[PDB]
């Protein structure tokens, strides 16, 4: 019965039961509108995503993936699911509403108009890596880290969101051919994605965090490629031509020979790109934005880097109780089974 800001974009009815009232529109998610609401039980305002995914297989897969992961994760720097609202039967289930802590902004919105102090950059980076340590400890890859997926509240607490493209790490099966299509956001893709990688190793996430650090330093994306291959040219325009050793790491001939066909490009020094940056921040940046993914710094090493010395505390940087081993591919399931799994995964929040 309750309604919010009609128009289009799948967001006429916003029916979150009696518990959640005084709806205020926030914006458009991917599968419906997002609103803040007053939680009449906890007596605080929360965020609620309306999800109407049952039309398309892809929407379903990403929705199930996120729900399974977020329900199993519990960490200060990862958004949780507080509640899920849906019909009591599969027959009647047409939408799903996901209730989460209210986070007033995200890093994308912040960077549009706000300069970050070095102390803010340091703190944000620490929180990103702290959350990522937990994710990776569960053998999970986020695979779409970017500023819009980093939520922030009014006290600068940071929570990672959107596990719709996540996968279980599988380095033994990471190899693929040259120019293999990829789904995750272009500007934050590691170079190897375009060369020989399916993005099934943890190093894929570290690259993205490096891009996020660079973006925090200057309020501009570091590698804003306009299309698939342009992205690699942006990366090489700054890192310079890869070394013989790094090139020899790429066994696939089409990828190798593409790189060999390019004119020699020298490295652009970080301190020229970011003249106001802390030198320790640039040392860490360099280690995150390493061309060779085998040489790229790992999350725990990054946390231990001198730039983050004010925050580093391994005992207060928790890991997951056990790795995830459930299917995150979800590609050989008919629409009927996907809907059923979403129904089952969301059952715990029902009065029953
Ligand atoms: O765009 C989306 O998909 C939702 C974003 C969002 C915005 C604020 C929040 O507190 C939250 O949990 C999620």
């Amino acid at each position: 019965a309750a309604g919010a800001g009609p128009e289009m974009v799948r967001g006429q009815v916003f029916d979150v039961g009696p518990r959640y009232t005084n709806l205020s529109y926030i914006g458009e998610g991917a599968y419906g509108m997002v609103c803040s609401a007053y939680d009449n039980v906890n007596k605080v305002r929360v965020a609620i995503k309306k999800i109407s995914p049952f039309e398309h297989q892809t929407y379903c897969q990403r929705t199930l993936r996120e729900i399974k992961i977020l329900l199993r994760f519990r960490h200060e720097n990862i958004i949780g699911i507080n509640d899920i609202i849906r019909a009591p039967t599969i027959e009647q289930m047409k939408d799903v509403y996901i209730v989460q802590d209210l986070m007033e902004t995200d890093l994308y919105k912040l960077l549009k108009t706000q300069h970050l102090s070095n102390d803010h950059i340091c703190y944000f980076l620490y929180q990103i890596l702290r959350g990522l340590k937990y994710i990776h400890s569960a053998n999970v890859l986020h695979r779409d880290l970017k500023p819009s997926n980093l939520l922030l509240n009014t006290t600068c607490d940071l929570k990672i969101c959107d596990f719709g493209l996540a996968r279980v790490a599988d380095p033994d099966h990471d190899h693929t051919g040259f120019l293999t299509e990829y789904v995750a956001t272009r500007w934050y893709r590691a170079p190897e994605i375009m060369l020989n990688s399916k993005g099934y190793t943890k190093s894929i996430d570290i690259w993205s965090v490096g891009c996020i650090l660079a973006e925090m330093l200057s309020n501009r994306p570091i590698f804003p490629g306009k299309h698939y291959l342009d992205q690699l040219n942006h990366i090489l325009g700054i890192l310079g031509s890869p070394s013989q050793e790094d090139l020899n790491c790429i066994i696939n001939l089409k990828a190798r020979n593409y790189l060999l066909s390019l004119p020699h490009k020298n490295k652009v020094p970080w301190n020229r790109l970011f003249p106001n940056a802390d030198s320790k921040a640039l040392d860490l940046l360099d280690k995150m934005l390493t061309f060779n993914p085998h040489k790229r710094i790992e999350v725990e090493q990054a946390l231990a880097h001198p730039y983050l010395e004010q925050y580093y505390d391994p005992s207060d940087e928790p890991i997951a109780e056990a790795p995830f081993k459930f299917d995150m591919e979800l590609d050989d399931l008919p629409k009927e089974k996907l809907k059923e799994l979403i129904f089952e995964e969301t059952a715990r929040f029902q009065p029953g």
